[PDB]
């Protein structure tokens, strides 16, 4: 990840106009899309938090929690600690990020502060639904000027992708005023 | 250096106790032992800041700056970057970390945040003077509980330090309170 930090404008785009910022929103989305695309009941819920963080969560199968055998880490670290852009790059840029995980009836969780994880993915409990969910905090060491997330963006963005992911159901919530909005083409 | 930073306790050892706080200082006196070695003079300076920052001056040739062939970017960088424990680590663990070198006629600096380079190494100035310098301030999202340097366990350390390495001085300055010592076999 250190290349990541050392050039973060090169990976994730301006990192002071605001692009930058809700790019790294739509880098979680297309991940969880692509989760939630793989199954019958396809559902994807974006939530912007009052403390200026971004949660994403799908119904998908859930990554991949296994040791991998080279890394010696589970797979999910992996994919969210090496090299659309890799869900790495936003965990780089994030001075928070948390995981969360269901699948094989384990919850698992893991915690992230600017790339770094506090501790192996663990499991913490139990669960009969899959899926994965990924709620960050931008850095505000790397993100600067804009550093809020703008629901209309998010909003036009998501709608836009409705329409390319048939029979996806996108929800997209504010909890700073409670706005909601659901996008959910056809097919 | 994420590896570092995923387990610092192995690499700098107990971060809660004091133990690795004042660790990260031994390491950095280690490479500025090993180039006063290389030079005349043979001097280090210790220095406790009152903003509990510690820097370690040697007089030695300065650590080289050219682009490293294999990395690509000069080789004091990688020194600061790439895995005594190497500085590198201290470097990993340090909210922000000043390099500064003089060598062949010319000062360059650097500065690092939590391993990462904010530019690279440049050349800022001519000098006369030869020596590497760097300043660090432990990152204080790693080191807990005890977070002040103790001036006592410098002390005790450098002394051993002086009678293994005979030719060299070692000074220890402390500017909270102004106490000084000078280690010299
Ligand atoms: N946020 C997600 O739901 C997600 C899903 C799969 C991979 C990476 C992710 O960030
Ligand atoms: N601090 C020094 O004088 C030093 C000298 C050589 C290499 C790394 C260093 O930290
Ligand atoms: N505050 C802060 N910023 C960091 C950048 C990289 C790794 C650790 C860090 N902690």
């Amino acid at each position: 990840l250190d290349a990541v930090r050392k050039r973060p404008g090169m990976y994730i785009g301006d990192t002071d106009d605001g692009t930058g910022l809700h790019h790294m929103v739509f880098e979680v989305v297309d991940n969880a899309i692509d989760e939630a695309l793989a199954g019958h009941c396809k559902e994807i819920i974006v939530t912007i938090h009052a403390d200026n963080s971004v949660s994403v969560q799908d119904d998908g199968r859930g990554i991949p929690t296994g040791i991998h055998p080279e890394e010696g880490v589970s797979a999910a670290e992996v994919i969210m600690t090496v090299l659309g852009v890799g869900v790495s790059v936003v965990n780089a840029l994030s001075q928070k990020l948390e995981l969360v995980i269901q699948r094989e009836g384990k919850i698992h969780r893991q915690i992230y502060e600017h790339g770094v994880p506090q501790a192996p993915l663990a499991v913490t409990g139990e669960t009969e639904k899959t899926g994965t969910m990924v709620r960050f905090w931008p850095s505000l060491e790397t993100f600067t000027n804009v550093t809020e997330f703008e629901y209309e963006i998010l909003a036009k963005r998501l709608r836009e992708l409705s329409f390319l992911n048939s029979g996806v159901s996108i929800r997209l919530r504010d909890k700073r005023d409670g706005k909601e909005d659901h996008f959910h083409y056809e097919g």
